[PDB]
RNA sequence: GGUCACGCACAGGGCAAACCAUUCGAAAGAGUGGGACGCAAAGCCUCCGGCCUAAACCAUUGCACUCCGGUAGGUAGCGGGGUUAUCGAUGG
């Protein structure tokens, strides 16, 4: 189950690429290192993120800390991503 | 001479990238003026394949790491194709 990097779901869709990966840096650096946060607007991934963490033990506790967090209007859905191939 | 090609020329010459100023545009970018990287169609057309932007509208609750909805705008100086044009090596 636990992943390096945490899959949120339910975004506002439209904020901007830039704005929305600024934002979910923000928001969650404070919980460890960060590798990456892949965003993208595509038909596929629209109101998606993938936050990359340094430690699986920091993706944890953003998951925990931060469900259903009022994130631009819409409440954060955070799980564990499926798989991991950060490599 | 006309036509379909072709570009090593010759003649007239033509266009104008980046960057800047300014205007329109949510943006990509486009218009105009200055400016030349280059260009034998770098004249013009978005029918086809790409690439870029993606605000609004419609749709989508979606697990990616190759990129990808519709729609709309852009690129004709990314390519194809269409159509029009100067000269004529001896040039085919
Ligand atoms: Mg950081």
């Amino acid at each position: 189950r636990p992943n390096h990097t945490i899959y949120i779901n339910n975004l506002n869709e439209k904020i901007k690429k830039d704005e929305l990966k600024k934002s979910l840096h923000a928001i969650f650096s404070r919980f460890g290192q960060i590798l990456d946060i892949l965003v993208s607007r595509s038909l596929k991934m629209r109101g998606q993120a993938f936050v990359i963490f340094k430690e699986v033990s920091s993706a944890t506790n953003a998951l925990r800390s931060m469900q259903g967090f009022p994130f631009y209007d819409k409440p954060m859905r955070i799980q564990y991503a499926k798989t991991d191939s950060d490599i």
